[PDB]
Protein backbone atom coordinates (compact mmCIF):
# COMPACT_ATOMS: atom_id res chain seq x y z
CA UNK A 1 0.00 0.00 0.00
CA UNK A 2 2.78 2.32 -1.03
CA UNK A 3 1.54 5.39 -2.86
CA UNK A 4 0.95 5.45 -6.59
CA UNK A 5 3.58 7.63 -8.28
CA UNK A 6 3.12 8.87 -11.85
CA UNK A 7 5.77 10.83 -13.74
CA UNK A 8 5.10 12.69 -16.99
CA UNK A 9 8.67 12.60 -18.26
CA UNK A 10 9.87 15.76 -19.99
CA UNK A 11 10.40 14.41 -23.50
CA UNK A 12 9.70 17.67 -25.34
CA UNK A 13 6.95 17.42 -27.95
CA UNK A 14 5.86 13.93 -26.96
CA UNK A 15 4.29 11.82 -24.25
CA UNK A 16 6.05 9.37 -21.96
CA UNK A 17 4.29 8.45 -18.72
CA UNK A 18 5.85 6.21 -16.09
CA UNK A 19 3.60 4.71 -13.43
CA UNK A 20 5.01 3.10 -10.28
CA UNK A 21 2.08 1.13 -8.88
CA UNK A 22 1.39 0.58 -5.17
CA UNK A 23 2.50 -3.07 -5.23
CA UNK A 24 5.72 -2.08 -6.99
CA UNK A 25 4.91 -2.80 -10.63
CA UNK A 26 6.36 -0.68 -13.43
CA UNK A 27 4.22 0.63 -16.30
CA UNK A 28 5.30 2.87 -19.17
CA UNK A 29 2.73 4.53 -21.43
CA UNK A 30 4.44 5.76 -24.62
CA UNK A 31 8.04 6.83 -25.14
CA UNK A 32 8.04 10.21 -26.84
CA UNK A 33 5.90 9.62 -29.92
CA UNK A 34 6.69 10.59 -33.48
CA UNK A 35 10.19 12.09 -33.88
CA UNK A 36 9.56 15.62 -35.10
CA UNK A 37 13.25 16.20 -34.27
CA UNK A 38 14.02 13.82 -37.19
CA UNK A 39 15.02 11.07 -34.76
CA UNK A 40 18.73 11.93 -34.89
CA UNK A 41 18.31 12.38 -31.12
CA UNK A 42 16.53 9.23 -29.90
CA UNK A 43 14.47 10.42 -26.95
CA UNK A 44 14.05 6.80 -25.86
CA UNK A 45 17.77 6.13 -25.55
CA UNK A 46 18.71 9.58 -24.29
CA UNK A 47 15.81 10.57 -22.00
CA UNK A 48 13.39 7.76 -21.21
CA UNK A 49 15.65 4.77 -20.46
CA UNK A 50 18.06 6.96 -18.42
CA UNK A 51 15.04 8.31 -16.51
CA UNK A 52 13.93 4.78 -15.65
CA UNK A 53 17.43 3.89 -14.49
CA UNK A 54 17.50 7.00 -12.32
CA UNK A 55 14.18 5.92 -10.76
CA UNK A 56 15.62 2.45 -10.03
CA UNK A 57 13.68 0.54 -12.70
CA UNK A 58 15.39 -2.57 -14.08
CA UNK A 59 12.43 -4.06 -15.96
CA UNK A 60 9.00 -2.91 -17.08
CA UNK A 61 5.98 -5.10 -16.41
CA UNK A 62 3.93 -3.38 -19.11
CA UNK A 63 4.74 -1.02 -21.99
CA UNK A 64 1.75 0.59 -23.72
CA UNK A 65 2.08 1.89 -27.29
CA UNK A 66 -0.98 4.08 -27.59
CA UNK A 67 -0.89 5.10 -31.22
CA UNK A 68 -1.93 2.83 -34.13
CA UNK A 69 0.48 4.58 -36.54
CA UNK A 70 3.88 2.94 -36.18
CA UNK A 71 5.90 6.08 -36.89
CA UNK A 72 4.65 7.21 -33.46
CA UNK A 73 6.36 4.29 -31.70
CA UNK A 74 9.42 6.48 -31.29
CA UNK A 75 11.40 5.93 -28.12
CA UNK A 76 9.56 2.71 -27.28
CA UNK A 77 11.87 0.88 -29.68
CA UNK A 78 14.82 2.03 -27.57
CA UNK A 79 12.98 1.03 -24.38
CA UNK A 80 12.43 -2.57 -25.45
CA UNK A 81 16.03 -2.69 -26.70
CA UNK A 82 17.40 -1.18 -23.52
CA UNK A 83 15.68 -3.13 -20.76
CA UNK A 84 13.51 -6.21 -20.17
CA UNK A 85 9.79 -5.78 -20.86
CA UNK A 86 7.24 -8.39 -19.82
CA UNK A 87 4.31 -7.30 -22.01
CA UNK A 88 3.54 -4.76 -24.73
CA UNK A 89 0.00 -3.47 -25.21
CA UNK A 90 -1.07 -1.93 -28.52
CA UNK A 91 -4.41 -0.73 -29.91
CA UNK A 92 -6.36 -2.90 -32.36
CA UNK A 93 -4.16 -3.11 -35.45
CA UNK A 94 -5.85 -3.37 -38.84
CA UNK A 95 -5.01 -2.95 -42.50
CA UNK A 96 -2.05 -0.72 -43.28
CA UNK A 97 -1.74 0.05 -39.57
CA UNK A 98 -0.79 -3.57 -38.84
CA UNK A 99 1.53 -3.43 -41.86
CA UNK A 100 3.59 -0.57 -40.41
CA UNK A 101 3.76 -2.20 -36.96
CA UNK A 102 5.12 -5.47 -38.34
CA UNK A 103 8.83 -4.68 -37.81
CA UNK A 104 8.19 -3.68 -34.20
CA UNK A 105 6.10 -6.78 -33.49
CA UNK A 106 8.78 -8.96 -35.12
CA UNK A 107 11.36 -7.50 -32.75
CA UNK A 108 9.06 -8.29 -29.82
CA UNK A 109 8.73 -11.88 -31.06
CA UNK A 110 12.51 -12.16 -31.39
CA UNK A 111 12.82 -10.86 -27.80
CA UNK A 112 10.16 -13.25 -26.50
CA UNK A 113 7.95 -10.33 -25.47
CA UNK A 114 4.21 -11.10 -25.73
CA UNK A 115 2.00 -8.37 -27.12
CA UNK A 116 -1.71 -7.83 -26.49
CA UNK A 117 -4.20 -5.87 -28.55
CA UNK A 118 -6.46 -3.83 -26.26
CA UNK A 119 -9.70 -2.05 -26.99
CA UNK A 120 -12.79 -0.62 -25.36
CA UNK A 121 -13.83 -2.66 -22.34
CA UNK A 122 -10.49 -4.35 -21.79
CA UNK A 123 -8.47 -3.86 -18.62
CA UNK A 124 -4.79 -4.28 -17.82
CA UNK A 125 -4.53 -6.40 -14.67
CA UNK A 126 -1.13 -5.51 -13.22
CA UNK A 127 -1.69 -4.45 -9.60
CA UNK A 128 -4.73 -5.62 -7.60
CA UNK A 129 -5.14 -2.11 -6.14
CA UNK A 130 -5.15 -0.40 -9.56
CA UNK A 131 -7.98 -0.56 -12.08
CA UNK A 132 -6.54 0.22 -15.53
CA UNK A 133 -9.48 0.45 -17.93
CA UNK A 134 -9.22 0.69 -21.72
CA UNK A 135 -11.94 3.07 -22.90
CA UNK A 136 -11.08 3.54 -26.57
CA UNK A 137 -10.94 2.56 -29.39
CA UNK A 138 -13.50 -0.13 -30.04
CA UNK A 139 -12.89 -3.16 -32.20
CA UNK A 140 -15.76 -2.75 -34.67
CA UNK A 141 -14.77 -2.75 -38.32
CA UNK A 142 -16.13 0.79 -38.43
CA UNK A 143 -15.71 3.99 -40.36
CA UNK A 144 -12.05 4.87 -40.63
CA UNK A 145 -10.45 2.20 -38.60
CA UNK A 146 -7.56 4.14 -40.16
CA UNK A 147 -8.41 7.43 -38.40
CA UNK A 148 -5.12 7.41 -36.49
CA UNK A 149 -5.36 9.99 -33.70
CA UNK A 150 -8.99 9.15 -32.98
CA UNK A 151 -8.18 5.45 -32.63
CA UNK A 152 -5.36 5.83 -30.14
CA UNK A 153 -5.62 3.94 -26.87
CA UNK A 154 -7.37 5.73 -23.99
CA UNK A 155 -6.62 4.43 -20.49
CA UNK A 156 -8.25 5.34 -17.17
CA UNK A 157 -6.07 4.49 -14.16
CA UNK A 158 -8.00 4.20 -10.90
CA UNK A 159 -6.62 3.85 -7.35
CA UNK A 160 -9.56 4.01 -4.91
CA UNK A 161 -10.82 7.60 -5.10
CA UNK A 162 -8.03 8.82 -7.39
CA UNK A 163 -8.16 8.56 -11.16
CA UNK A 164 -6.06 9.60 -14.14
CA UNK A 165 -7.36 9.71 -17.71
CA UNK A 166 -4.55 9.10 -20.23
CA UNK A 167 -6.13 10.35 -23.45
CA UNK A 168 -3.27 9.61 -25.89
CA UNK A 169 -3.95 11.61 -29.08
CA UNK A 170 -7.74 11.50 -29.41
CA UNK A 171 -9.60 14.37 -31.07
CA UNK A 172 -13.14 15.72 -30.85
CA UNK A 173 -14.68 12.92 -32.93
CA UNK A 174 -13.44 10.26 -30.50
CA UNK A 175 -14.46 12.42 -27.55
CA UNK A 176 -17.99 12.74 -28.93
CA UNK A 177 -18.14 8.95 -29.32
CA UNK A 178 -16.98 8.43 -25.73
CA UNK A 179 -19.61 10.90 -24.50
CA UNK A 180 -22.28 9.27 -26.66
CA UNK A 181 -21.55 5.74 -25.42
CA UNK A 182 -21.61 6.70 -21.73
CA UNK A 183 -17.91 6.11 -21.07
CA UNK A 184 -17.03 6.76 -17.42
CA UNK A 185 -14.48 9.50 -17.99
CA UNK A 186 -14.83 11.57 -14.81
CA UNK A 187 -11.30 11.76 -13.47
CA UNK A 188 -9.16 13.51 -10.89
CA UNK A 189 -6.40 14.20 -13.43
CA UNK A 190 -6.72 14.62 -17.20
CA UNK A 191 -3.76 14.15 -19.54
CA UNK A 192 -4.69 16.50 -22.41
CA UNK A 193 -4.48 14.69 -25.77
CA UNK A 194 -2.01 15.51 -28.54
CA UNK A 195 -0.03 18.17 -26.65
CA UNK A 196 -3.00 20.46 -26.27
CA UNK A 197 -4.06 20.62 -29.90
CA UNK A 198 -7.24 22.62 -30.45
CA UNK A 199 -8.74 19.53 -32.14
CA UNK A 200 -9.23 18.05 -28.67
CA UNK A 201 -11.79 20.73 -27.72
CA UNK A 202 -15.04 18.80 -27.21
CA UNK A 203 -16.81 20.70 -24.45
CA UNK A 204 -19.42 18.08 -23.52
CA UNK A 205 -16.74 15.41 -23.13
CA UNK A 206 -14.43 17.70 -21.18
CA UNK A 207 -17.29 18.75 -18.89
CA UNK A 208 -17.84 15.08 -18.04
CA UNK A 209 -14.15 14.48 -17.32
CA UNK A 210 -14.45 17.32 -14.78
CA UNK A 211 -10.76 17.13 -13.79
CA UNK A 212 -9.18 18.79 -10.78
CA UNK A 213 -5.95 19.43 -12.70
CA UNK A 214 -4.77 18.78 -16.23
CA UNK A 215 -1.35 17.83 -17.57
CA UNK A 216 -0.05 18.74 -21.00
CA UNK A 217 3.14 17.05 -22.28
CA UNK A 218 4.27 19.56 -24.90
CA UNK A 219 7.53 20.82 -26.36
CA UNK A 220 8.93 24.34 -26.37
CA UNK A 221 8.81 25.95 -29.81
CA UNK A 222 7.06 23.00 -31.37
CA UNK A 223 5.89 23.51 -34.95
CA UNK A 224 2.15 23.48 -34.20
CA UNK A 225 1.63 26.31 -31.73
CA UNK A 226 0.83 23.78 -29.01
CA UNK A 227 -0.74 24.07 -26.49
CA UNK A 228 -3.49 25.87 -28.40
CA UNK A 229 -4.75 29.12 -26.83
CA UNK A 230 -8.31 27.77 -27.13
CA UNK A 231 -7.36 24.83 -24.89
CA UNK A 232 -5.66 26.99 -22.27
CA UNK A 233 -8.63 29.36 -22.38
CA UNK A 234 -11.00 26.47 -21.80
CA UNK A 235 -9.24 25.30 -18.62
CA UNK A 236 -9.13 28.91 -17.41
CA UNK A 237 -12.90 29.12 -17.93
CA UNK A 238 -13.25 25.95 -15.84
CA UNK A 239 -10.85 27.07 -13.10
CA UNK A 240 -8.60 24.03 -13.59
CA UNK A 241 -4.81 24.39 -13.13
CA UNK A 242 -2.70 23.40 -16.14
CA UNK A 243 0.67 21.68 -15.73
CA UNK A 244 2.94 21.61 -18.79
CA UNK A 245 6.23 19.82 -19.37
CA UNK A 246 7.67 22.60 -21.56
CA UNK A 247 7.35 25.21 -18.79
CA UNK A 248 7.64 23.00 -15.70
CA UNK A 249 9.65 19.93 -16.69
CA UNK A 250 8.66 16.50 -15.47
CA UNK A 251 5.29 16.51 -13.67
CA UNK A 252 4.96 14.08 -10.74
CA UNK A 253 1.63 13.03 -9.24
CA UNK A 254 1.47 10.92 -6.08
CA UNK A 255 -1.61 9.49 -4.39
CA UNK A 256 -2.52 7.12 -1.58
CA UNK A 257 -5.98 6.74 -3.13
CA UNK A 258 -7.57 9.50 -1.04
CA UNK A 259 -4.99 12.30 -0.88
CA UNK A 260 -2.97 13.28 -3.94
CA UNK A 261 -0.38 15.90 -4.86
CA UNK A 262 1.14 17.32 -8.03
CA UNK A 263 4.74 18.53 -8.15
CA UNK A 264 6.95 19.95 -10.85
CA UNK A 265 10.65 20.01 -11.68
CA UNK A 266 11.24 23.61 -12.75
Amino acid sequence: QEELKVTFIDVGQGDAIYLATPAGRHLLVDGGGRPYDQGDFDVGERVVVPFLHRQGVRHLDVVVSTHPDADHIGGLAAVVRGMPVSLVVVPPLRGAMLDAYRPFLAELQARGIPWQEAGRGDALALDPDLNIQVLHPGREISGSNSDSNNNSLVLKVIYRQFSLLLSADIEAEAMADLKANGADVRSTVFKVPHHGSRYGLEREFLKQVAPQVVVIPVGEKNNFGHPAPEILSYWQEMGVPVYRTDRQGAIIIKSDGERWQVNTTI
